[PDB]
DNA sequence: ATACTCGAGTAT
DNA sequence: TATACTCGAGTA
């Protein structure tokens, strides 16, 4: 009856299975290896460039490698934002005095090894963002397939076009269209619906993963649904990012209610553990959350998407 | 209102750019200190791996198999979900996809890959170190508060996991905070015990800071429960506060159910404007009992003096 | 800006 | 030991 009751019969219907977790970790590793090559090649290139220095101090004169030297000195690009030029030069001198000179004849590999060791945290950062985008793509693929299977045309917004205004008609074969869709728009029963991802919602003044608008492809009454989408596969992060999402959804509910609005709210997650599953179920029963789906379970995702399209 | 002793406005909670810059510099210093064992393991891996004349030969050096798996793109966290065959397969992919194609440079290909992936491991280690150091800073503030007030205390060594050997404060407790899992004292007849990272029975969740009405379950023995965030990254400020807020809500919810109203606190090193407004609102409404910005000594001292007198 | 992406470790 | 803690590497 209730939307979620179509694909959820018990609390643990929401729980991610052991096989789904192993599959996710394997796919994450495959993508990590695919993404790794440019990092190793940049390290190979750095060694070629740095190798013209005959002494660690000589590295200070190869302007082409100074950013790499700052990185190898233990400064992430996130940290670099907070350092003055002096701090940066000092960090590089520390690398030269504390590690490169002491490595003596092995100073070039000392540099390359440190540059890779710290760049590994950068690749890790990149991979966490990649996992997020792939999750969004998976949900979009489920949404457009649901429209396609129902013979409902739609328009889409290309994430590459930052004016984010040119709504294009669905191509004949929308194979992999989800790779670049920032939003999807359709009409069902006369009503126009526009789904957008990662939008700043003015009433809460916070970004929201999923937003469904009552409007042909800001005005609080136009928000039909707001939802959080967690594509992480790590069970150790399941409750962590659910605690985060729950405050996000409460900020939403609080601000909208103040205005007399009750938009629908949803939570979709690939890593769902027992405790958090109990809380999601309680919220669905109490009406505080409108629907939910475990992203690794096709039938749930499909049911939720068909429901979304008909809202 | 306890918090009014050290907070006059919402922005008194906000971290300054100078404290952020100082935090980032201190994190980098610690990272460089912790980096050496990683590079040395890479040097040692190269020495051991060098015996192989071909990438396939690496499969026979039993001593490097774990490093091979790691270099193949498998974090220790992911490793837990892999079967032995998954692992074998991962290592073969490394051999076929990267080491054979590197030809003559195959050993460095392996070492470079081992380090690149191990960098995420060092990042993991550093995030946990940052947390521990934040806990130590708060403990230092608490023991100094007791010392300056001439109040003895006993302490629990985090070093042996038994967590039962409560010891008398030493004459000089210099750096005692480095290994204290808990601190216990008596003030005006009341016995108080502070413990860190305890699983709290009623919520069935871990809590950063617990104050017990008990000399060194029983949900009613809980005087205070608090969240402590030692992160210095402003980009993680709202993120970890959103998390903390659900943790504190679960606490309030489960305890009220039982007719209990333990005090609650939030201490954070990275506090931004938006979350500062929400913390301020909760302090004003009585939902949150006290708060302090960990980078501001006067706030931390005022909060710790208040904690000791609860 | 401002606050999003999520898993690298860790502990009880 | 099942469970959930640590926090910043990126990103927009």
């Amino acid at each position: 009856q209730k939307p979620f009751e179509n694909h959820l019969k018990s609390v643990d219907d929401l729980k991610t299975t052991y096989e789904e977790y192993r599959a996710g970790f394997i796919a994450f590793a495959l993508e990590k290896n695919k993404r790794s090559t440019p990092y190793i090649e940049r390290a190979r290139a750095l060694k070629v460039a740095a190798s013209v220095a005959k002494t660690p101090k000589d590295l200070l004169y190869l302007e082409d490698i100074q950013d790499a030297l700052l990185y190898a000195s233990g400064i992430s690009d996130k940290a670099k934002k907070f350092l003055t030029e002096d701090d940066k030069k000092e960090s590089i001198n520390n690398l030269i005095e504390n590690f490169l000179e002491p490595a003596g004849e092995e100073f070039i590999d000392e540099l390359i090894f440190r540059y890779l060791l710290f760049q590994g945290d950068s690749l890790g950062g990149t991979m966490r963002n990649i996992a997020g985008a792939l999750a969004q793509q998976k949900l979009t693929r489920a949404i457009i397939s649901a429209l396609d299977i129902a013979n409902i045309p739609y328009k889409w917004l290309d994430s590459r076009d930052k004016k984010y205004t040119n709504w294009m008609d669905k191509p004949e074969d929308d194979y992999e269209l989800e790779t670049f869709a920032k939003g999807i728009s359709w009409t069902i029963n006369g009503k126009h619906r526009t789904l957008m991802y990662n939008i700043t919602v003015s009433l809460v003044k916070k970004n929201v993963d999923i937003c469904l608008f009552n409007c042909e492809p800001q005005q609080p009454e136009k928000y039909l649904l707001l939802g959080e989408l967690k594509g992480g596969i790590d069970p150790a992060g399941a409750d962590e990012h659910w605690k985060t999402a729950n405050t996000a959804l409460t900020r939403i509910r609080n601000k909208f209610s103040e205005k007399g609005l009750s938009p629908k709210t949803i939570f979709i997650g690939a890593a769902i553990e027992h405790s958090m599953a109990e809380e999601i179920w309680d919220q669905l029963q109490s009406g505080s959350l409108t629907n939910s789906a475990n992203l690794t379970k096709t039938e749930q995702v499909g049911s939720l998407c068909r429901w979304i399209i008909n809202i």
